[PDB]
């Protein structure tokens, strides 16, 4: 009957969403406001928002479902719409001219194990309000979350009259499909949310390419900070999703002069303390791998999980795990993502700045700071440049939960759109009216 | 103190990196004093002549007249720091704030078509974003491109600039683009040229703009001011000797003024050939062995075209006019010469068609003449090309003569449109929680 | 070519009590956040686009007041509690350079008057309510008597939704007897900080004089010129359309045309297709406008805001459901052409060209810099008469209820300020400009 | 040729109601060229000179260093052209502009205080809107305000400007400001004064502007820079020696740091008066029989006011620092002398109350010293000032020393806030149904 947006083969896959594009170029404004809610609903609809975030958790092993149910909301509810396109008008003598945000084509996007539905639900929404569709390839791990995604959204958009195939996958998220998406010529544009390697090869395509890059976010507390507060966010903000967040807090950096209050108040928020370097060598074989790496196995699992393998036994209370280790250790190294949490004494916020800089490795990503004095809270986001800077609360606020500004779940460090939005997903047009229709 | 012109490519690249990275120390003023450098090097009446001449004389293409206002053009209505603008969003949760801020060294790869142009363009807005630009010039503009940076980076180096904001190499070619390209130290690169180089660029892991190349057909309708419209199709046409990427390349016309269109292009200085053996031997000269058009010919002006074929011709004559099919190659490929092949149409709503289709999806630039809202309405939607220009010239989509700002640097393959000081800087979010909500 | 082309209740009985409630309202309401203003103009949206308070309030206002239509009313109420802006209107600019970072914030005024119209009285009650209420005011109201059950009925359960939602009391007041007393009244109370006016030409003059802060949106005749160029059959519709749209009571509606002779027959023909009546018979012209002018050549209370069958019906014309509204072609000096009837009257002038048509329909604007409609193909006289004009809203092959957001672009607003120059007001519209510098400090780009 | 200058107010009026009409068809670039002629006259540096000291002679109030940087902020940090943003939405049903249009002529009066920098302002900001500007200055600085307009028609007199777009009355006073008001030909009026004219413009049935007084104190709290604190508010007070109505006027410290305040204030120029009986000397001196300000004192340097009272000291100082209750009038009372009082309280929420307190619900200006941004954040969302500037000198808050545009008319009870060339604009919207949504 209706397609259900998966197909066997990439390259049918792609034709059928470029054959989708093109009769979505028919499509008025309102019909994407229709199809942009359509998805909305989908998700945010209470009985597929709960199935979601715990079938999501039951095949990735990643995360927990209370978290990712406010996670897959904040994509729903606090993604951009067509809102988003706006017009830029310059009227003067030689008449008017208008700045457009119009249609790329067909988008490929390439989704991570970490925010499986998240980032389909963030990129559909702006990808179709920009007027393209979208091809996507799913982290094999995430296959069967995915493509019930892609399907339910499929059904929404028949429903409302979308033309077939407007978001797409296939039925066999791999490795080499998602290579053959990236070769296809009718593929216009790459959106790349993930590590490293493959940022880096969707910038070696010969297409425009949207690099979605890691991070390793430091959280720096000076001696004017709120201590209760500031412990209080760095828990929240480690533990949110079993710290799978790539803004989540993964290393802290205080000054000695509140160090040990700030670990007071850690602990009292729900941290394990680790002290004895037998326990922490014996954490360090459980999360690590061969190369100095993190296990997947360990990725994304909570402070209770990890401590149950070392053989001590906590009740829910404990969010994440603490220990005072030097700056050279792997998981202040490491982008760890897990509930375990480093801490590096440093003399002044100076040196708290300057090594802040260096754990960033510069991947430009996310960087915290808990301090009131402002000229302390501009030099370092001034000088780490990071894309999300977040001051005084929960990393989780750059991402628009406890903080202004929308949400989005692919944040281009390297190429360097910031937040991607609709905008992101549009081609900038320029009409120019000459000598006519300057009515000031 | 350097002069900005390296003898290989590794050393301009680590003395931009160098740069760059005691660049970000300066101020936001700083930053002003060498924008506006930049604009007086080239502003200079002493300079722009001299610039106009030497890209004619070395290259081979265009008129110095006509660059003069092109090179004026770069340093008058480019953006400079004021481009950077910071957004803001304020309430319970605190305050957001989003800026532009540096990529770092950026790779630039410039035309034959417009050396100095390009250069004073990409210069104006990576460093104002805060960046240093390794230039990699054409080398059939190599000596001019090299003057036109030691001159920048002598007046910079007045205004107490970090040195080597703006570099090149001292021995330009294929080969040290493409040591640019794999320098790691390069983080992003902006190419200006072919359909090729845009996707190597695209092609080498890196963060990339490509400005990519066009055919911009002009359609005329029963409604268009005729005379103006004829007026305006020959200016844009034999603007810089059709080198613009922006210049008409064809003619639509609709019919029912298909006649009245030819005389007035005509008394502007069209010269129409009707003889299909004389319109034979330009297809000899400019097309050559397997259908590309010839560099030699890419640039020259009419009459230095209609004397190649024995036709000595007054300066009056700015292109060569021609009512042809529409799969004749003067149609189809991307000439850059002053020959305006006009296919004519029956309905307006086909030559919209036709506009489209011989626009062969760049995307690029299209242009319309008339007066119904809604036929320039339908076109501009339809063809959906970067810069769509109504009731006039082709370069009044570049500032001069229309709204707006000016580029050289109009990227089509990656979206980014007429690039500015924003396009060249990375948007960062600076979130303070629960603090600095004023309201 | 002659063809075209193709608790409190919120309601006192003493006019000082209800600025003094609305004061006290205003200290506590800047204690409360971004969300609780969110969530109190989410509660006013609710109240009008609730189904049956919707029909509900649409009946009423033409019950008591005896002015539009049943179903157009409830066009309007909705398009001012879907289209409306809320708090999102309250945006930022921001300013980071070398001597750190400047804002520049809309704060709020304080307590706000507003008069409101009989022609729109829950409309501009909602409209007005939801900008000011946004911005962090509080409202005063002082409905027109005409139109007062309505309008004290709305303002009740507006109180009741807030104070459900935790608000404090008397955000949004109006007074038990709504009169001119205790219009002036307010006008001179010292803790009303802003007034916002709604109506005619006089009570917009009275606010401006009062040593307050004044939005004064006045009153319109706004002309639809439709020259050679225009698409005459969609020219017809939408002209009929938006004259007859509430009986004519918007200030945007239709009210002259100004049609150039060339095609000004054929439009006249698509004018009683679409379902105009015309009247050529020159005695029966004068029993409308003996019927429809008052003796002072103003438009006559009983008849405003009826529908063209009712108007028919008063001469002795019966005629069906079809007829939306009256046609009759006459010179420009005549009545119907000067005066905002707000009738489903509408007189046509034909003139020679379009140049005599844009600068009689500037004479015939009467200088309100309010509405002005075209339609037209020509890009040149579309900006000729746009330029010209200079009308707050100027509409372009559509129907004046474009500039309203139906079926044009934009947000709706029923206080739309000319003379004062705040254009389609929403909550910037009342809201205060606040510059917060913040010197060498805050400058992360 | 016309110089501006008329006998009558209405033949003032009149002759600007029909430049005002001979305006309206005038070019954008016409309106640019106008308006950098009046930047170009004021900021020429022998007129410069000229406006600042004709003013201090002729008024008696302020300095002329100082005058000297407010007249060239005037002229080179107010908005132009620029200023008049197009807002735009396309869609289903079409496109829709958003436009700033003139209201028409505009009648504008002008205080003692700053009589070159708001005509200079005000001119710049009601041209570029494409109005025309009468001016009522006041009597006390009558002959500078005559010698700047009439320099300005000469200017836009050479430069094809329509004549008498800039006009003012020979003999100005308040009896033809009740004219201007009473004109009914004007359309907005711009009342920068006191209270009184405030509310006199705002009481006669037209648009107006009315740009109060304010009494703007100073905060500093225990997280201050003391030393770099200390600087500003004596830089800031003694201002054109406290004329500017943005200039600090108390000062409200904490107790922790309210002595090294104090002490870090005399090391920049201030004189402290510990002993009541010189300091009665001051209060018999400058204020008033029912306590209002002397206008012999108001303006006049802090050296000269300490010889009213017998004490010389040399030109090293620039304030009068008392410290003293609360209830004292020199808090009370915006004096626009270098007179600072301080107010010492022990907590810095003490610190903002009071200064809500004193502000007197103007609304207008006020200042804080302070590194918290949750207290600079708390003082600036409770006490609602038009203006507030955080760890800088007062002036930072019209572009001297901040980010943003200068002005010299603040709109605090209207709500405009820094008016510019937007403030004096009718928002008109059109609307292009169907047409023009070329997304
Ligand atoms: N910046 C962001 O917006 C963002 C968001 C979510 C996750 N991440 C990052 O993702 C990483 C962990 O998630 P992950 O386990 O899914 O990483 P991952 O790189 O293994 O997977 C990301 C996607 O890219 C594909 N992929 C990975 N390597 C590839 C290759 N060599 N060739 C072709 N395709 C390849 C994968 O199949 C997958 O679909 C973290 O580092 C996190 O920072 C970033
Ligand atoms: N969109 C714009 O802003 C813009 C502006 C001017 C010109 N153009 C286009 O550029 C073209 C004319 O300029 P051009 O002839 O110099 O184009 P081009 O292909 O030569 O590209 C310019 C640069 O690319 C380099 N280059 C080209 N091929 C290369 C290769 N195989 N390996 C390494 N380097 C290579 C050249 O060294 C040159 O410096 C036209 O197509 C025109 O449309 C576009
Ligand atoms: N510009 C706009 O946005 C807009 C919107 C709707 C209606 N209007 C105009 O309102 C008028 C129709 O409404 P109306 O019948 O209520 O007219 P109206 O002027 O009589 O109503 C004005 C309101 O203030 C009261 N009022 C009237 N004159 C007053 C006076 N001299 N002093 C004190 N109070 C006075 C009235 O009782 C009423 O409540 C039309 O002229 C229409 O153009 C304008
Ligand atoms: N808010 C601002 O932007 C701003 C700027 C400069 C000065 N001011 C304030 O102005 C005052 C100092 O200047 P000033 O001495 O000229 O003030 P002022 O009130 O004595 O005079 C202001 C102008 O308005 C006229 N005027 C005053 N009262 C009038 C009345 N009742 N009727 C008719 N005309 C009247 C005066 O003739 C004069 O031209 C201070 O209070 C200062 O705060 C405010």
């Amino acid at each position: 009957a209706v397609s259900d947006g998966v197909f066997e083969t990439m390259d049918a896959a792609v034709e059928a969403a470029a054959l989708a594009q093109q009769q979505y170029l028919l499509c008025s404004m309102s019909d994407r406001a229709r199809f942009v809610q359509g998805i909305r609903d989908v998700i945010l609809n209470q009985d597929t928002l709960e199935k979601m975030s715990r079938m999501a958790v039951e095949e990735t092993g990643m995360g927990n479902y209370e978290h990712k149910l406010i996670k897959n909301r904040l994509a729903g509810e606090k993604t951009p719409g067509i809102e988003d396109l706006t017009t830029d008008a310059f009227s003067g003598d030689n008449g008017l001219t208008l700045v457009e945000y119009s249609p790329f084509g067909v988008i490929g996007a390439i989704t991570p194990t970490t925010n499986p539905t998240e980032t389909i639900v963030c990129n559909s929404i702006g990808m179709l309000a920009a007027g393209n569709s979208v091809v996507f390839s799913p982290h094999p791990r995430a296959r069967q979350v995915s493509l019930l995604l892609v399907r339910l959204i499929n059904q929404k958009l028949a429903a409302l009259g979308a033309p077939e195939n407007l978001v797409v996958t296939v039925e066999k998220p791999s490795i080499e499909n998602t290579n053959a998406m990236m070769a296809h010529p009718k593929v216009r544009m790459l959106v790349a949310t993930g590590g490293p390697a493959i940022v880096k090869a969707v910038l070696s395509t010969g297409k425009k390419a949207i690099g979605a890059g890691a991070g390793n976010p430091p959280v720096v507390v000076d001696e004017t900070a709120n201590i209760e507060k500031a412990a209080c966010d760095i828990v929240n903000g480690c533990s949110f999703d079993n710290n799978l967040p790539c803004v989540a807090e993964k290393e802290i950096i205080a000054v000695a002069q509140i160090a040990d209050y700030l670990i007071f108040n850690l602990k009292k928020n729900g941290a394990y303390e680790i002290k004895d370097p037998a326990v922490l060598q014996q954490l360090q074989d459980l999360v690590l791998t061969a190369k100095g790496g993190p296990q997947t196995k360990c990725v994304g699992k909570s402070a209770v999980w990890l401590l149950s393998q070392i053989g001590i036994s906590v009740d829910a209370s404990i969010k994440i795990i603490l220990m005072e280790v030097p700056r050279e250790h792997p998981f202040v190294q490491e982008e760890l993502m897990m509930p375990i949490l480093p801490l590096v004494r440093v003399e002044t916020v100076d040196d708290a700045i300057d090594l802040a800089i260096e754990v960033e490795h510069d991947n430009r990503h996310t960087a915290i700071m808990h301090s009131t004095d402002v000229r302390k809270l501009t030099k370092m986001a001034k000088l780490i440049q990071t894309t999300i800077f977040v001051k005084n609360g929960p990393s989780y606020a750059g991402l628009g939960a406890g903080g202004e500004g929308y949400s989005t779940f692919t944040i281009a460090g390297p190429t360097g759109e910031g937040l991607t939005s609709a905008k992101s997903f549009a081609r900038r047009r320029k009409c120019v009216m000459v000598e006519a229709l300057n009515i000031r």
